């Protein structure tokens, strides 16, 4: 096998295991040392202020199985250190009858068993497991473990009556799934339920949701409440928090609710970040974030969504979360977002970016699959002085509108997402920064214009503000990972309101996905303005392209160009004329980013293994 | 609940857990500290000469499940010490996908992985498991672990290709079972196969049998050979060693071969003990020992059997063991016999004695279930100068006959079993011994005659030689655990050739089994003798009654009298007259025996637990 990246790629399926380990690999983000990873899990801020991040992990394999928690820590979300114990970087693994099929997603009770951080996780055992299969009760249960050494190891409660698993009864029949327990405190929900606690007897200070659905009848998020403060065995089922319809869609701005929820969480935000009021803060908004399955024809049939909700108290002492508006957390190849509280009134969200090799053609040659997104602060985005003539404004699809008293302006509210400032500062400070001259894209603009400074490798960030006429039909954006023969084009088209990533030329290697990514972006036009602005930030990190628009729209995707010189970048322009002009300013190239894993060598492969003929016999894991 | 043993028993099902722990409990034999035990496993003589004994174990439960190896050691088979590690007295437990359903029976490779003692055991996973169910491949596999600290702990090989499990392919389709690997060296089999090794390429110095059968078509013992000396991953299937018919019986002296084998082993014996010749010792005989299932209407549908076999070499380089004669290892409530080699050319066999509470009425009140038999030396029993007029002699049912040259006498050969001399010496030396005067049982003999010295508790041994007329119709034997109201009668009836244990009066507690035990005993009449002798030894140990006749016939059973004074013993006589007389001599009472577990307190209960509602959900174990 040839690794000559100055000529066309050969038959790369002849290459050995992990021979392509460093070729496309992200360097500036959270990723496992090697092998398979998927969903973030067990996220919490430790007593010293550092961040503990777990992830679904299958070392020395490139497909899912024996799923375990791998873990690492960081003081700044950006530079990480692996745990290293008897199971390497793993800290929780299948070990008991109740979890032998996989230690699935879980979340952290900060002050749990004997006061220690405690994880509530989905413990899986034998039987069909999946939204499209006939799953039975017991296959997915919920279990506890706690740590006395701040995440280096976890001790599970014993198996049995009054111990693990702690939640095992299905709250309704014919579930499509029953997993991903999300533990949270909520002054809001406590205040709302305070007059109903004699009906249910549940008076604890922790709530937990479990994600699932009902066969034939749509997804469900089930709400539980800790029965008694300071005690963690008994969790009382209150009722369904979120109920959606079988493949129901709230519209073009909102994905599709599919048939089953995964990795759902509940938070409360205000314009500054996390909100811990009981309802009294009128600027605060209740949100649910959730993945949906089987409501999408591509992207592994998965939508990572969010909804702003209004809580109502039911007669039986439960809560209905009524969806007020509903959006998309990321429009690309990402899923399984988790959020967790951080000091200084923050709620931080992170997801998993899958590869674009769905037929598993070069997975073994990679020697790993998957990475995280960047860590994102959540907040309520507020846009004042919005013009009522903004096209489609009053659909209020993934946003809310509040008219001024005179009816001449609107205040828009939606979910804000922005990369955590610790990462932006570290990235910028460690990079070679080029501040580029502003550019008018007019009749003289080429289709592609390389920046006056170019990246030196596949690790960089771009930023720019694109100013468009209110009635423009021009398109503009950024080309990245570009040589003459390979390139990835990121376009915004204000007339259609579509942000696209065109990947028909992203790689000479034909086995990788090449479908066009698409996100909807609403440019809220400002009263008195004669133009509208798209602020676009793009992170290029090995094969990851992660795009942020206006601290609101995120789109993560993959590009795998073969050629060593497919690293360039510049401006894209289409239909720009003397009359239809696009002004581009605030242009910066951050070349290099940071090495997110300073203790790791470049090649952290430990080889790949096969589980042997018993993998097919047990029928649980692919085995490689 | 009342524990007053001077009055009739109340409703003992009202008693708490382990309140009857010491009431019926053996003291002088191998038994777990508490909870459920079954089959012996992992038996081997350690480097210091001590004996390591494992057993199938489920602590803090009184039914089978999560089956593990519990273990202890002894320098004399008699006084034992528990291992004590992180899992108490357990040393191997379910921990991996391949063995999570249970660590079933296994046997020892004395010089295995890196030269260490190594166990090959049945690792079980999910799915229907049983001879009467539709079991599938993978549910039962065979796996390796080794010990670097002579049995205090075991390290399993890793899961995967070229590692555990090491044997997983079914050698034939539609197996009724696939377990209990028995590893052994055999100069005999090596000599027989030496001209066929180019056909199979299997040239290792270890063989292994796996016990099972084929649905609808009877039991099978499958023979494997280690592929290469010094290497323990590859075991080559040669062919079926023993093939028997669906519920076939060799006759009244031989039990029934049922539908499936369990815990089968292979040995070679001569008149002094174990034989390690290649075929050249003409006094040596090849034997197979094996349990059978579903060929019996009672005794949990289980026969512990043995067969003398003649090996034949097949064209494909495998061995057929042709049954020459076939017997019963124990006629009572015992099963799962294992044998292992011991220094000084010995082969030692031990089994499991189950309780007689098959409806589980007082199991929780006991707080334990099960014990071992005594440890038994195996050898070829030889009886010279046998009269050809011995009734039924030439059926050669569970014995062989060789005529003298003149046809006037016969040499009888069969499987001998006798309690290991270390135990007999320790028992006798620690007991208060009463040597009793010989007794003629004639017209004046009462039905029951108490011995002139009586036991002081439920821990004693009796011995006696009963001399019968050749044409007697009299019956005689021993009554044990006897007061006026409760007693257990052990009768021999030479005319019918039946040894019986009548248990209609064994206990006032009606929930225990009361069926009559029966064994066949052949009294080989000696040329010129005018009488025939039954040598009977009986061990009474809590609730265990273990009977040995003529170093040949064993019968283990249970009696649970309530009354504190139901400990007496004496002679039984029926149909003895002036003309039909039974002479009883060599009479001894050994009162007390030994405390087999000197470091254990009397009550080693640690309470019982329930597995909770998930036990029924997983459907693998009863859960208590
Ligand atoms: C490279 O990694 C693989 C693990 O992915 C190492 O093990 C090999 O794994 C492949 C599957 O990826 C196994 O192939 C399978 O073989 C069976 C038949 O033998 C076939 O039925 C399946 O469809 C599949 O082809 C392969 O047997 C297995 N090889 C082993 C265990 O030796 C492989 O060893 C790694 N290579 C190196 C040099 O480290
Ligand atoms: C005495 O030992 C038992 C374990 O055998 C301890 O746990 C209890 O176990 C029994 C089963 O033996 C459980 O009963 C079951 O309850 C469910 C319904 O609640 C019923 O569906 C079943 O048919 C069966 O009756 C019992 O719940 C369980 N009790 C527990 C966990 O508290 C028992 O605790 C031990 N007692 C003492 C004082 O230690
Ligand atoms: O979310 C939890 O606290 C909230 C977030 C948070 C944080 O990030 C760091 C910190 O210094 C304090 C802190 O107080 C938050 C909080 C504030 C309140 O006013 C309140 O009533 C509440 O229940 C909560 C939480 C979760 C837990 O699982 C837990 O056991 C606990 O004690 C607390
Ligand atoms: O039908 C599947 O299992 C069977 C039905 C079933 C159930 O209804 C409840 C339960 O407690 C266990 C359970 O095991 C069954 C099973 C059947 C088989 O034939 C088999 O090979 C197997 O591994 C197991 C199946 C299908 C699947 O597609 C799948 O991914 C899976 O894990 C399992
Ligand atoms: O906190 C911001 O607004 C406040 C909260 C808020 C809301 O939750 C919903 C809503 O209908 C209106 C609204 O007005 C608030 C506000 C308060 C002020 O004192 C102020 O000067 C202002 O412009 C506004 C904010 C944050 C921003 O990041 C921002 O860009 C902005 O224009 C405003
Ligand atoms: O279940 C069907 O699609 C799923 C539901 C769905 C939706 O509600 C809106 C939407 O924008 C896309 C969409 O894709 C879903 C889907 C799921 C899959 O697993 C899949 O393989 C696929 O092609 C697609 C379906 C039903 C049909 O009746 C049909 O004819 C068809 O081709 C497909
Ligand atoms: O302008 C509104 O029309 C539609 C939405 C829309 C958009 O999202 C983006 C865009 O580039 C153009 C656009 O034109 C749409 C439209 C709808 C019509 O019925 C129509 O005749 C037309 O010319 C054009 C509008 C405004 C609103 O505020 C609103 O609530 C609504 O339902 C609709
Ligand atoms: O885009 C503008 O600057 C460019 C981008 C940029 C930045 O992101 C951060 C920063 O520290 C400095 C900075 O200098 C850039 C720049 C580069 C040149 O070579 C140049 O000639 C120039 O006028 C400028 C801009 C915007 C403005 O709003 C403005 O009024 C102006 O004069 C210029
Ligand atoms: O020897 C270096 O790492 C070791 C090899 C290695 C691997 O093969 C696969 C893998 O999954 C992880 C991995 O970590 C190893 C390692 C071991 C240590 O003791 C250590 O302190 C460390 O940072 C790491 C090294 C070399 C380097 O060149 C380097 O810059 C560095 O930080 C470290
Ligand atoms: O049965 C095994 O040896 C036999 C019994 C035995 C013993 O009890 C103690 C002892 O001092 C030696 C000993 O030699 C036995 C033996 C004798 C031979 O002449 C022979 O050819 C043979 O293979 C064997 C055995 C099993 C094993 O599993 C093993 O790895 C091994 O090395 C040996
Ligand atoms: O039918 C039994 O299992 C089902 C059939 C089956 C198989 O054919 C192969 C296999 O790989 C797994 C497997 O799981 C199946 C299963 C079905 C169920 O409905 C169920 O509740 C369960 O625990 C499991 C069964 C019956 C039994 O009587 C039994 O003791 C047992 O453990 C299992
Ligand atoms: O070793 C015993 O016999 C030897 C072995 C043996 C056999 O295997 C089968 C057989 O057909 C006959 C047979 O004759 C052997 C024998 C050898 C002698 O030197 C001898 O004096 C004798 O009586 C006999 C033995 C052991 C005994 O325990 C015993 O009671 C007894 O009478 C004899
Ligand atoms: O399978 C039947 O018995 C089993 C085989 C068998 C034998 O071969 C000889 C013998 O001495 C006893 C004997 O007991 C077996 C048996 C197994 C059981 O599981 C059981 O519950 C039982 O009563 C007994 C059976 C068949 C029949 O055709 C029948 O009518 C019946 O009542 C029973
Ligand atoms: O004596 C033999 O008869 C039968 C077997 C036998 C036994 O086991 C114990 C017993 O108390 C008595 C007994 O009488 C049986 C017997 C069979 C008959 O056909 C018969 O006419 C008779 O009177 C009585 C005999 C001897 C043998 O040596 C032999 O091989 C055989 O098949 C049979
Ligand atoms: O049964 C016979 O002894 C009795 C049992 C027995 C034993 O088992 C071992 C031992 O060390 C001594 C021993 O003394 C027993 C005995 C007890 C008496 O009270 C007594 O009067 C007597 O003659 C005897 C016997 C057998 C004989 O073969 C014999 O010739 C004889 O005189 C006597
Ligand atoms: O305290 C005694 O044992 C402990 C209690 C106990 C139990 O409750 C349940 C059980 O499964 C085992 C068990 O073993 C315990 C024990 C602990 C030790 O440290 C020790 O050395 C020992 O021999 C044993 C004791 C008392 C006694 O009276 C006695 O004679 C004795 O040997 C030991
Ligand atoms: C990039 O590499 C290719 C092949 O090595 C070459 O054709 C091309 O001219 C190079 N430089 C570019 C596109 O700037
Ligand atoms: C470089 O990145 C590291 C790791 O996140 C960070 O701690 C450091 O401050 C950065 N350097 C700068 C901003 O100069
Ligand atoms: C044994 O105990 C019972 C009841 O306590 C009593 O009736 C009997 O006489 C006692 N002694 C015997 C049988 O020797
Ligand atoms: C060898 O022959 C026997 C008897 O035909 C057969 O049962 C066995 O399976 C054969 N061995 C093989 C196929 O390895
Ligand atoms: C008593 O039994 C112990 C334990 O087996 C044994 O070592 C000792 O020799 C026995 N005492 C005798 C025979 O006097
Ligand atoms: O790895 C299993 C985990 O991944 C998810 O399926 C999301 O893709 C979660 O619902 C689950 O806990
Ligand atoms: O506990 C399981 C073990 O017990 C047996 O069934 C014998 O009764 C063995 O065949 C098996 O290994």
């Amino acid at each position: 096998c040839s690794l000559d990246q100055t000529v066309a790629p050969g038959n790369l399926t002849l290459c050995g295991n992990a021979t392509l380990f460093t070729t496309f690999r992200p360097k500036a983000r959270f990723i496992a040392p090697e092998g398979w990873m998927n969903a973030p899990m067990g996220l919490y801020q430790r007593a010293d202020g550092s961040i503990h991040a777990g992830y679904q992990s299958h070392p020395k394999h490139i497909q899912w199985g024996n799923i375990s928690q791998g873990a690492a820590y960081s003081s700044d979300f950006t530079s990480w250190t692996d745990f290293n114990g008897s199971e390497g970087y793993k800290t929780i693994w299948p070990s008991q009858i109740y979890d032998i099929r996989g230690v699935f997603d879980g979340s952290i009770i900060k002050e749990g068993i004997d006061g220690y951080p405690t994880i509530l996780y989905t413990s899986t055992s034998f039987g069909p497991l999946g939204a499209t299969l006939n799953e039975a009760e017991g296959t997915e249960t919920q279990s506890l473990a706690y740590t006395t050494d701040d995440g280096a190891s976890w001790i599970k409660l014993g198996y049995g009556a009054g111990q693990n698993p702690v939640i095992y009864e299905w709250p309704e029949t014919n579930l499509t799934g029953f997993r991903d327990p999300y533990v949270f405190q909520s002054p809001r929900l406590e205040a709302l339920l305070a007059n109903t606690t004699s009906i249910t007897n549940a008076t604890g200070d922790h709530f937990a949701t479990i994600s699932g659905g009902v066969h034939g009848d749509g997804a469900r998020l089930f709400l539980y409440r800790q029965h008694t403060t300071g005690e963690f065995i008994k969790w009382t089922y209150l009722g369904p928090l979120v109920t959606t319809g079988y493949k129901e869609s709230y519209g073009e701005w909102s994905g599709n609710y599919g048939i089953n929820f995964e990795t759902a969480g509940v938070t409360r935000l205000n314009p500054a970040g996390a909100a811990w009021d009981n309802g009294s803060d009128t600027t605060a908004v209740d949100f649910v974030t959730f993945g949906t399955e089987q409501g999408r024809a591509d992207h592994q049939n998965h939508w990572p969504l969010w909804a702003a909700v209004d809580y109502e108290v039911r007669d039986n002492g439960s809560i209905e979360a009524v969806i007020a508006y509903s959006g998309v957390q990321d429009w690309g190849r990402s899923y399984a977002y988790a959020s967790f509280p951080v000091e200084g009134y923050r709620q931080v969200s992170v997801g998993w970016i899958y590869e674009d090799d769905d037929n598993v053609i070069l997975a073994k040659q990679f020697g790993y699959q998957g990475a995280f997104t960047l860590f994102r602060d959540l907040f309520v985005k507020v846009v004042e002085n919005v013009s009522p003539s903004t096209p489609g404004l009053f659909e209020q699809a993934s946003w809310s509108t509040k008219n001024s008293t005179d009816g001449m302006s609107v205040t828009v509210t939606t979910l804000g997402q922005r990369v955590v400032p610790e990462t932006l500062a570290a990235y910028k400070g460690n990079s070679t920064v080029s501040t580029l001259a502003p550019v008018m894209l007019n009749e003289s603009a080429a289709a592609y214009t390389p920046f006056s400074s170019q990246p030196t490798d596949r690790f960089y960030a771009l930023t720019g503000s694109f100013e468009f006429g209110l009635n423009t039909t021009a398109k503009a954006g950024f080309r990245v990972l570009a040589s003459e023969e390979e390139y990835t084009d990121i376009w915004f088209d204000p007339a259609s309101e579509n942000l696209t990533v065109v990947r028909t030329a992203s790689s000479l290697i034909k086995s990788f996905g090449n479908d066009t990514e698409l996100a909807k972006v609403k440019l809220y036009e400002i009263v008195g303005a004669e133009s509208k602005t798209l602020n676009l930030t793009v992170f290029v990190d090995g094969s990851v392209i992660e795009i942020y628009a206006n601290d609101e729209v995120a789109l993560s995707t993959r590009a795998y160009p073969w050629l060593a010189n497919s690293t360039g970048a510049g401006l894209l322009a289409d239909g720009t004329t003397a009359g239809d002009v696009v002004g581009v300013s605030g242009l910066e190239l951050w070349d290099g980013l940071v090495d997110a894993w300073p203790a790791r060598p470049a090649n952290t492969s430990q080889g790949l293994v096969w589980d042997g003929p018993t993998a097919a016999m047990y029928g649980l894991f692919a085995g490689y």
